[PDB]
């Protein structure tokens, strides 16, 4: 929170938490990154002339651009690594100079226009330092923005430009930040995966060059994550420096780490320069969204603690930020399309008698919606299917016990919908192309204000009809063709940002409008599972692979960055789906136990005892749910590192915690196998469900004893108490 | 094959396939290892003098005897490296001076005494040179004895002693080679494993010191089996060189590589010197086992194929050495031990009508034999459960058209047998010691020739009884209080190897009484699967663990030095046993038909389908058995790499090929994947059934795309024909 500049060494120390992120003005205005770390009282702020890194200041042979590590670098003017922003002049030029003006720190932390970030609740919170750059020549500013926060080890940051000048301004790159590290000696790690296979941890040595993940999807996509972290070379779990980079947007990114000539290595991250341009006509203005800085010392479960807390308390929002969210039952493999009213109700009882809180409508309710084919865009109940509406159906099942929840998927429309026939101009589109197809449908042009207000419309009056309590957003495609009948040539290339800006519009809108909603936002699983959309609605669907397998590494990666609470986790029924596997129904349950829990499945298709199982899985969950959804979670052993997975929740006062243990493939006479736990009060002593008492000291230096069991998956959790 | 002298050098060559292997006697009579790789037409024979590497010869400062690289080096007299042999004088003195004294060369490969060997049957197939040493103080002889094949790059070694003095000599070790590389840049392969999960490889960097493999229990083992392998680093299945050691032997092995201060890495390998020593009174000799030695630089296959055919062709022996062997099936688990003859009959008409080829009757056929309890040496057909003894069964399985076989386990004894009551002093002991037992059982103390002649005497009345033609000969325990009461005191360190050469005794009169019996060796599975064995009886029981995944591993690590022809897979029930897995009937088909196939299971509990798919697969093997037991066996891709396990079979003529791969937790929307093979004619065609027609370029250089798949276990075969 402490942010301070020191007049007489030029110096801006930001204070966060247990960490110091350090800069410094340099000669003739430049401003300089210094150190970022655990936290110093004070840090001091050689070698910058070097062959071939030439001087922007002839009378000055110190120093080059190609040498200094700064903040927010730019190519042309002796830097040749990569910039952190590009504009480009009427006159073709692309050379920017831009030179610290002035600062401001005030407390508390700002809102980014048209934009989620995280945010403070009290004033006290945190503190936010302004750094005002300009280049006089063309009149442009440009604001770096940083908010130390108080309780943890965050740094955020964003830019934001503005044209001061009297020309046109267009922006070829705007990343959110950008920091030169003093060596490369770190590991990075990022968050591949596809769809039915996201978040999978990549660990990787760098190279003298660049490497990146990034999206041109117009989604964050299942694809690359945008998250990435340098790590020390020997740092795990438990131990060891770790510097994550979290952007919180959904849309294109590019998360990059450049290590040149002096094995400096440069990370920066923002939206995907990739297809992007952006013009500033005199007096306009364009703010990126910001990216939250996390440093840990002790490992990657510090780092992730901390994004947890920040996410699930300062950046989800709304109603339900805090609370415990319902176990829930998608009522689609019951039905696949195939419905009418009279079956959901007596399902609802079957349902509620098992304990489950929420029953949720899926896919087909509305228009002539029967294939992934039809009818998007209209979003008007189909009152043959449901002739009382969605009311009579909703009122039942709240009198039943169960709250009431429904899918939508209002960023698509359908070709063969009566929007597209109306208005064929209100999708993504390029003149004189084929308009591409994901799942026979298209995308709406959400940059545009005419279409944004008729979803808004369309969906609140769906919204209102009925006491729904929950809602799942879904979006099934990528964007092609991307441009839009309603900007012109200069600014076709501000289309996929205008449409995410356009989307959280709406999203804000609606949660708004809704707030006894509970609104779980979806694409085709874990595809915008990202800290922008997580501002919006409070949790998300982390997968459509619902395997217990599988699910292990999803999880395990999803968890790296987001809370749990916000983690979606269903038991399906098996033949499964994706894959092809046969698990317990107790191991399903102890995988999605470990998320927020739910169901996926056809109740009328289960035996008594396996009724029983879920009945007793509902009544367990219910008992651990404020414990795994709001604990503090700590992985113990990786899926990607081996044929195990285990991790563990521990209450805030480390009087109880629920340890989970994974292992496929366990072969015949095996040796005896142990996990050591963490975060408990080693001088407190534990009982452990079925396992009897053991001292906390115990569980974590010496560890747990696994009973010893061998077959092709051992799953198991235990539910620990202080005695 | 082709072994010189050259009298100007004092070199000796040996030439073996395409193969040298080169000694050169040094200064004194001392015996210099000088090279081992691809063959060269010559190499000749620096810093000998090194600080602390003291002189064994005053007047020469040039060299030690711990830094002159040597064929069988001692302890004592300069060399502080880990010795190939010692031998403890009346004085106390350890020291020995071995120096050569004279040698010869004759064309093929002697037998030798007691033991056994890889042989020739023709003189031309190889070469064999004999170096005599000397220590004349003492009047220790040993001859160390070499055999180079022509055909084949290998290279065989093993040591003979005699005392030529008047005195008592201790042999307190006796290894059968050691060899000094000049270097020890290079990885080493073993094969650890335990019960359920034998010969696992595992490769590993050196350590400056020691690292070695080794059994204590009397018997091979399961838990390291007598094979390593020096490798280049970069070495691989296809290409790279590699140097296998081989010990032909089924008793107690030490199996190690010691790199020295100056990285010169000293393999050596023989009876384990712990707790073993041999007294050689006046004019006695002692003959070790031979030490199989091969090259190549075609990587890991090209050693093993290697292995493959001068195991297959010139080790096992017999009327069943180079024929097909029965697909059998074993009818335990169909009753455990609750039998008798009236069911048997009708079990083996169904087995029949399946194609199956071979009835084998499991334990409880003799005594009181009811559990793992009893009877064991009792070896008297139990006249209730078989009131017409073997005879009638046998003669009524043969008119069904199968051949008929019998479990037994001649080297145990129950404590609650006849025989222990009778001669309690038979079995391995030690005075006045508790006789620990393994499976309710005790070891037979075959040292003794009076319990050898028993053996023979009352295994060959039960198999000269009826017409049968397959014996499995099973070892259930390892050995604990290892002593005789026919020995004196300072021979009870000779009980583990004389019973074994016991053993050797007994199965060589046991298989040439019978020679229309295939024998197949048997310790709780692969406990004793090694060189030794397979002289006296051609294949062995792979693993007691049929798991289809958990055999991936045990067959690939086999495949290393054991022919397929030997190595025994059959399709088990499941739910699976020592694991827990459920595989398809066809998965565990597909990867025990890429062994030695077999059933065992109970065939009264299948489904008509089920029947069905026994029929098809029997079918199938018949068609594929020449190629599979008798064909070229590459490996493709390792299960201990990854999740992958692929390999193939290819015919002499390489006009026919079994192409067989698999992959276990294939996850969701995976990656493509291709399988690229080895071994064919790349300007061949061939049909693939099911695939189409491919250059056998294409298969090998592009590789087959495998049709995608996804699920827990993936299991494919290919049957490829030459158009």
């Amino acid at each position: 929170m402490a942010v301070t500049y020191n007049p007489q060494t030029k110096q801006f120390h930001l204070r966060a938490g247990k960490a110091s992120y350090v800069m410094q003005l340099f000669r003739s205005g430049y401003l300089a990154h210094i150190y970022w770390g655990k936290a110093v009282r004070d840090v001091r702020g050689s070698r910058l002339d070097r062959a071939f890194s030439p001087n922007p200041d002839p009378s000055d042979r110190t120093f080059s651009l190609d040498t200094l590590p700064q903040e927010y670098p730019a190519y042309g003017n002796t830097d040749f690594r990569s910039p952190a922003y590009q504009v480009q002049l009427e006159n073709g030029s692309t050379v920017t100079d831009l030179r610290y003006k002035t600062h401001r720190i005030y407390k508390g932390k700002p809102r980014l226009n048209g934009l989620p970030a995280t945010y403070v609740e009290h004033e006290q919170e945190a503190e936010t330092l302004e750094i005002v750059l300009g280049d006089a020549l063309i009149g442009l500013e440009v604001t770096l923005q940083y908010t130390a926060y108080e309780k943890w080890n965050v740094i955020t940051r964003a830019a934001r430009f503005e044209n001061k000048g009297g020309e046109r301004l267009k922006l070829l790159r705007a990343l959110s930040m950008s920091v030169d590290f003093p060596t490369a000696d770190y590991d990075w790690i990022h968050l591949p995966g596809a769809w039915g296979r996201e978040r999978w941890i990549e660990r990787r040595p760098l190279v003298t060059g660049v490497q990146a993940a990034e999206s041109r999807r117009g989604a964050s996509s299942h694809q690359q994550n945008p998250f990435i972290a340098l790590v020390a070379k020997n740092a795990d779990e438990h131990q060891g420096e770790v510097y994550g980079f979290s952007f919180v947007y959904s849309g294109n990114f590019l998360a990059q780490v450049e290590v040149d000539q002096f094995h400096t290595a440069r990370v920066s991250m923002g939206i995907n320069p990739f297809d992007f341009t952006w013009l500033l006509q005199p007096g306009e203005s364009f703010q990126t969204p910001e990216v939250v800085m996390v440093y840990s010392d002790q490992g990657l479960n510090g780092m992730s603690q901390t994004y947890h807390e920040l996410y699930r308390t300062r950046l989800a929002r709304g109603a339900f930020r805090d609370r415990e969210r319902p176990i829930l039952i998608n009522n689609w493999e019951a039905t696949y399309f195939d419905f009418n009213e009279e079956k959901l109700v007596n399902i609802a009882k079957t349902e509620a008698e098992l304990g489950i809180e929420l029953f949720v409508l899926d896919d087909g309710w509305f228009g002539k919606r029967d294939d992934d084919r039809r009818s998007l865009g209209d979003w008007i109940v189909n009152r043959r299917k449901l002739p009382n509406g969605l009311d009579g159906l909703a009122k039942q099942v709240n009198e039943l016990g169960m709250q009431f929840g429904l899918w939508v998927e209002p960023e698509m429309v359908s070709p063969n919908s009566e929007l597209y026939r109306k208005h064929p101009d209100w999708c993504l589109h390029v003149p004189n192309r084929p308009r591409s197809e994901g799942r026979n449908q298209l995308v709406l042009d959400y940059s545009r204000e005419d279409v944004c207000d008729y979803i808004i419309e369309t969906i609140s009056n769906v919204l209102a009809s009925a006491p729904i309590t929950y809602v799942k957003w879904d979006m099934n495609r990528h964007m092609t063709e991307i441009g839009s009948s309603a900007l012109p040539p200069e600014r076709q290339r501000e289309t996929a940002h205008r449409y995410m800006l356009g989307l959280y519009r709406v999203m804000d809108e609606m949660t708004s409008r809704f707030p006894h909603i509970l609104f779980e936002s979806c694409s085709g699983g874990g595809g915008r599972f990202d800290p922008g959309m997580l501002y919006y609605m409070p949790q998300t669907w982390t997968s459509d692979n619902t395997d217990a397998v599988s699910r292990l590494k999803i999880q395990y990666g999803t968890s790296l960055v987001y809370p749990i609470s916000a983690m979606g986790a269903h038991v399906s029924a098996v033949p499964n789906h994706q894959v092809g596997r046969v698990a317990s129904l107790k191991a399903r349950g102890h995988v999605a136990m470990s998320g927020n829990f739910g169901y996926e499945l056809d109740i009328t298709k289960l035996t008594e005892t396996e009724k029983q199982m879920i009945k007793q899985q509902v009544a367990f969950y219910k008992d651990v749910r404020r414990l795994v959804q709001f604990g503090t979670f700590y992985r113990l052993l990786s899926p990607f590192e081996g044929n195990e997975a285990a991790w563990m929740f521990v209450s805030a006062d480390r009087s109880e915690a629920l340890v989970a243990y994974f292992r496929v493939l366990a072969e015949a006479n095996a040796p005896l196998s142990y996990l050591r736990l963490k975060g408990l009060d080693p001088n407190q002593d534990y009982e452990i469900e079925g396992l009897g008492v053991y001292g906390g000291d115990e569980l974590m230096y010496a560890g747990v004893a696994l009973p010893y069991r061998s077959g092709d998956f051992i799953s198991m959790m235990w539910r620990l108490k202080a005695v």
